[PDB]
């Protein structure tokens, strides 16, 4: 299982702040600043209504992203939490894996989103 | 695949500065600040005698890394050059691909090192 997931972004200064778009909802981190967030070592998820101001980045299966960002090379001290609004994340992003705990879902998607933001520093 | 390579790093506080150790030589980017390197968009490769200050990160075949960090999402805007001392890079890191050009070799290893160095912000 697992329909392709859509990575989207907004420009934030000289990098990109990423989200996963599922229907008319965007899951992303409540992070004002990527370097601050990285050094702080924790983030909260938010799920927002799509305001029409996101840009498409990449559509691919989850595995495409997890393979690169949830792996043995990519160390992380980061800790992810979420709001009540975000408890849909497991069903929305891992529809094929009925098992998946909420802290795993957050951990996986959170590493993808922060990793993408960090590697946006290499982009045009 | 090919023989395993050894990913190594120096902890520079803000970030971990990654290299590839082959024997007593480390290939890495002549850059003190990964943020500067990323935004400036060009780097020079150097090959240095092991000064005993490197930390072991990971051992894996080259392909473990290339297959992740050379991709359609992050691209290849970055420009690499190298010192004359560093022209051994193709032979040392790609023994299995004897026709591989130097600029392809620099491009591939460069994207691995930039990616690991940027993603180290999750960890430090």
């Amino acid at each position: 299982p697992g329909p392709d997931i859509e990575l989207v972004y907004k420009n934030r200064g000289f990098y990109k702040h990423y989200g996963i778009r599922i229907g008319d909802q965007i899951y992303h981190l409540n992070s004002q600043d990527i370097l601050t967030t990285a050094i702080t070592g924790k983030s909260e998820f938010i799920k927002e209504q799509d305001d029409g101001n996101w840009t498409h980045a990449m559509t691919a299966p989850l595995d495409y992203f997890t393979e690169k960002y949830v792996n043995s090379m990519v160390g992380s001290k980061h800790i992810f939490s979420c709001t009540t609004n975000c408890e849909t994340i497991a069903r929305d992003i891992f529809p094929g894996q009925s098992g998946i705990s909420q802290s795993k879902a957050l951990g996986i998607v959170g590493l993808i989103l922060l990793s993408a933001s960090l590697l946006s520093l290499l982009a045009v």
